[PDB]
């Protein structure tokens, strides 16, 4: 296990540092027997994910915060955690020298990092590119006899995509999103605004549209990759928007529904990529349940629709049990899953904070919360930015959970990265939430999961500046003896058997 470098740039935390010859890592894990719990730690105050280990007692006595693990209750199976492969982040990787490059990409997705099983990949440009472009933007070839990727995909991103996948032990799923269509399909001729396809859903347009999705999975699978699933658009609501500066198409619900039913579905489900999952909305959680209502009550659409994909930009408006809780009640058989998440878009937000504690601890908070409300996975944005924040065409610059300082060959992983990884190391594939009480009310934020191998997990995250004691009581080992510190956050491993 090599420790944090750490280095504070004036902000509530530390980075750690990284280079071409040093960065931090984990030892395998050693799985410490029954009766023995393991305690991976990070704090504002520098821990980074340290593992110490406690007994677990058969007794306990006193008044202190108990928080009971009830295993019997069992809810949603986890699909996994990442984030996103765009322009932008694999230009900042491949500004690294190669010993960088590859020390950024496993301590993302290798077992000495933390665990990485999802990679989200942009269907052509977003905002995080360096130029705007789409697979098709040849005028009116509604043939697409001139689809093809261009170097941002054959020599950015599918390379780095298939480094990632070599490092991970675990199976990486890949995630596609488009943000526009080629502009001649759209009402605006425009990569951007408000604008959706021309026509109507079952038409040239639409059916034009639909076979891209096909034409790209098929221009990856040439490239030796294979996706778990599409989202049906990034954020449709945004082309409804005048003058939406990022690159857009915009559906209301009913215009979702309709294109999924007669043009994206039938499309995908007569294609080789038929076993592809389709996730609809890919947009702020406060559209639940309305959008879930609106398309998946037309059965033809329904049939298509594999899950609901969310970001938690406008979480603050949308409570939880409003909006995930409520499409988990009327819909409980499709799959809630996280799609995009980043700190600094705001206008007020300053891009990047470097060692910001607080932009970690709203990751974890964000992570918890939708565990807490039947959501399946959990995917950051850009894996990497610039310490600007970019690259940005519309220089509408973000925070990542790694900064790399090209000057410097040298990257910074940031608490959101940790906050993130006491997740992600230690939620695989599989697990499933199970239930967690508290004997009092209290500050915490906490998750309890049981790893397929039936070993419990539970992430206890601390916001507040006060040290909490507690216990967690597993019915079939004992009891923990614990201290939630202020502004920590802690996972909690032990075998059951
Ligand atoms: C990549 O990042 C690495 C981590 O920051 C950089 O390593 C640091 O490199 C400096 C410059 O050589 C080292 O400082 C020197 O340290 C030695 C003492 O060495 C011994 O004790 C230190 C702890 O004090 C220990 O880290 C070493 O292993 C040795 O046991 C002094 O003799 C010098 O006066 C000077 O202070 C740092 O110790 C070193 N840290 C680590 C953790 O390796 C590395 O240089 C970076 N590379 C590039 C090119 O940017
Ligand atoms: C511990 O738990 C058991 C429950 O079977 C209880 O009967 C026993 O007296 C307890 N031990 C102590 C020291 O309280
Ligand atoms: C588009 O495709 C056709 C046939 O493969 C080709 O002949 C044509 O010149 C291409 N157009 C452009 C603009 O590259």
């Amino acid at each position: 296990a090599r420790p944090c470098i750490p280095k504070s740039f004036g902000y509530s935390s530390v980075v750690c540092v990284c280079n071409a010859t040093y960065c931090d890592s984990f030892d395998p894990p050693t799985f410490p027997a029954l009766g023995t719990f393991s305690r991976y730690e990070s704090t504002r105050s520098g821990r980074r994910m340290e593992l110490s280990m406690g007994p677990i007692q058969a007794n306990h006595t006193g008044t202190g915060l108990l928080l009971t693990l009830q295993p019997e209750q069992k809810f949603q199976k986890v699909k996994g955690f990442g984030g996103a492969m765009t322009d932008a982040a694999a230009l900042n990787i491949l500004a690294l020298s190669p010993p960088a490059q590859n020390l950024l990409l496993k301590s993302y997705f290798s077992e000495e990092g933390i665990g990485y099983n999802i990679i989200r990949v942009p269907m052509a440009s977003c905002d995080f590119s360096i130029r705007t472009y789409t697979y098709a933007d040849t005028p009116d070839d509604f043939q697409l006899h001139n689809f093809s990727l261009p170097e941002e995909d054959t020599k950015l991103k599918i390379p780095l995509i298939h480094r990632a996948l070599q490092l991970a032990q675990r199976p990486v799923s890949l995630l596609a999103s488009p943000w526009t269509s080629p502009t001649w399909l759209k009402t605006n001729g425009a990569v951007n605004g408000k604008g959706s396809l021309k026509g109507q859903p079952g038409d040239i347009y639409h059916q034009t549209w639909a076979r891209y999705f096909v034409k790209f999975l098929d221009a990856y699978a040439e490239h030796k990759l294979q996706f778990w699933a599409v989202t049906a658009e990034n954020e449709p609501s945004a082309g409804l928007l005048s003058g939406y500066p990022f690159q857009c198409l915009g559906f209301t619900p009913e215009h979702q529904r309709d294109f999924i039913a007669r043009d994206l579905g039938p499309t995908l489900a007569n294609s080789t990529h038929h076993n592809v999952r389709l996730l609809m909305l890919d947009d702020q959680r406060l559209l639940l349940p309305h959008w879930a209502k609106v398309v998946l009550t037309d059965p033809e659409a329904a049939k298509y629709v594999h899950g609901i994909a969310v970001h938690w930009y406008l979480d603050f408006l949308a409570p939880a049990k409003a909006t995930l809780g409520e499409t988990h009640r009327l819909f409980p058989n499709t799959m809630l899953f996280a799609s995009e998440a980043c700190v600094g878009s705001k206008f007020w937000e300053q891009s990047v904070r470097l060692g910001s504690w607080d932009r970690g601890m709203q990751y974890s908070h964000s992570i918890i919360t939708n565990l807490l409300y039947h959501v399946v996975g959990w995917t950051d944005w850009n894996l990497a930015l610039n310490p600007e924040g970019g690259p940005n065409w519309v220089r509408n610059f973000v925070d990542s959970p790694i900064i790399v300082d090209i000057t410097k060959d040298t990257f910074y992983k940031q608490p959101m990265f940790y906050h993130l990884g006491h997740f992600s190391k230690f939620i695989p594939e599989g697990s499933q939430r199970v239930g967690l009480v508290a004997s009092q009310k209290n500050d915490l934020d906490a998750v309890a999961l049981m790893h397929p191998d039936g070993s419990a997990v539970v992430v206890v995250l601390n916001r507040s500046s006060k040290d909490v004691p507690l216990t967690i009581k597993d019915p079939a080992v004992g009891f923990l003896e614990t201290i939630s510190p202020g502004y920590s956050i802690h996972t909690y491993l032990w075998r059951r058997q």
